[PDB]
């Protein structure tokens, strides 16, 4: 619930990405993100390219470089942040991501990210809030 556009939606808070289109979710999964030394940014984001068998990489709080094998990838910010399936990470939902270590990343269930990558390609939007 955050605008009326349709798009990909996250909510750190309760650790859940949607897929909302229809005003409505076309998809809704736990989630972890933005792990307390690399949080997410949270705002208006948009997926500017597809990613699959994707390898994520950043750099860390330090600025180490780091990856996250990806199978489906949806980044929405020039930083390393967008949509991606977690399947290294086999965790979602309440706070973890404090724990599980997302760097603004959204770890979406590989199976559940295959619906939503299913359903989103670039030009979608996402949320993360």
């Amino acid at each position: 619930g955050h605008m009326e556009d349709t798009y990909i939606e996250v909510d750190l808070e309760n650790q859940h990405m949607w897929y909302y289109k229809d005003g409505k979710v076309a998809l809704e999964t736990d989630i972890v993100s933005g792990k307390p030394t690399t949080p997410t940014p949270a705002g208006v984001f948009y997926v500017w390219n597809k990613e699959e068998d994707a390898t994520l990489k950043g750099t860390n709080d330090d600025g180490t470089p780091y990856e996250s094998p990806v199978n489906y990838w949806m980044p929405i910010d020039w930083t390393g942040v967008g949509i991606h399936d977690s399947d290294w990470q086999p965790e979602y939902g309440g706070d973890l991501w404090k724990t599980r270590g997302s760097h603004g990343c959204i770890n979406t269930p590989p199976s559940v990210m295959k619906e939503l990558f299913g359903m989103v390609e670039k030009g979608t939007p996402v949320l993360v809030f």
